[PDB]
C-alpha cells in the first residue's frame, strides 16, 4: 500500500493535462481532460520498488481546488512544467516556487523544474539559463520532449526517490 502524491503545477495553457495523460497512456495527446476525473493513478516502478504513483490534477478554479488545496498542504511534493518556447511560461513557475516558498520555510517538499520540446530548436535562450534560474531558486532542472527526450516522467521518479531519502 506504497502511494506517493505529487501535486502537477507549472505554466497555464500549455499543457499540464497531456502531460498527464501521457504517463498513463505513454502517448502524447493535445485533447485536455475536464475537470472532472482530472487526476489520475499509475502502477509503476520507482527506485527499484513497486509503488503507486497518484499525479493530482487542478480542477475548477485556480485558488479553490482540493486537488491543489488539501495536496499542497502536505507537502508530499510537486512538480513544475513550462513550454521551453514560451517566454511568459517561465513566470508563472516563478510565481508557484516564491509563494510556496513563504508556505514551506518550515516544510519538507521535494521540487523539480521541467522545461518541454528540449529537442525543439524554435525555444526561448538556451536551457542553460533555465538551469541557472532553477539553481536561483535552489531546485534541480529536468529536460523533456513530446517528441523524443524523456523528462516528465523521470521528473515524478525523481519527485518519488526524493520522498524515499526525506
Amino acid at each position: 500500500m506504497t502511494e506517493y502524491k505529487l501535486v502537477v503545477v507549472g505554466a497555464g495553457g500549455v499543457g499540464k493535462s497531456a502531460l498527464t495523460i501521457q504517463l498513463i497512456q505513454n502517448h502524447f495527446v493535445d485533447e485536455y481532460d475536464p475537470s472532472i476525473e482530472d487526476s489520475y493513478r499509475k502502477q509503476v516502478v520507482i527506485d527499484g520498488e513497486t509503488c503507486l504513483l497518484d499525479i493530482l490534477d487542478t480542477a475548477g478554479q485556480e485558488e479553490y481546488s482540493a486537488m491543489r488545496d488539501q495536496y499542497m498542504r502536505t507537502g508530499e511534493g510537486f512538480l513544475c512544467v513550462f513550454a521551453i518556447n514560451n517566454t511568459k511560461s517561465f513566470e508563472d513557475i516563478h510565481q508557484y516556487r516564491e509563494q510556496i516558498k513563504r508556505v514551506k520555510d518550515s516544510d519538507d517538499v521535494p521540487m523539480v523544474l521541467v522545461g518541454n520540446k528540449c529537442d525543439l530548436a524554435a525555444r526561448t535562450v538556451e536551457s542553460r539559463q533555465a538551469q541557472d534560474l532553477a539553481r536561483s531558486y535552489g531546485i534541480p532542472y529536468i529536460e523533456t520532449s513530446a517528441k523524443t527526450r524523456q523528462g516528465v516522467e523521470d521528473a515524478f521518479y525523481t519527485l518519488v526517490r526524493e520522498i524515499r531519502q526525506h
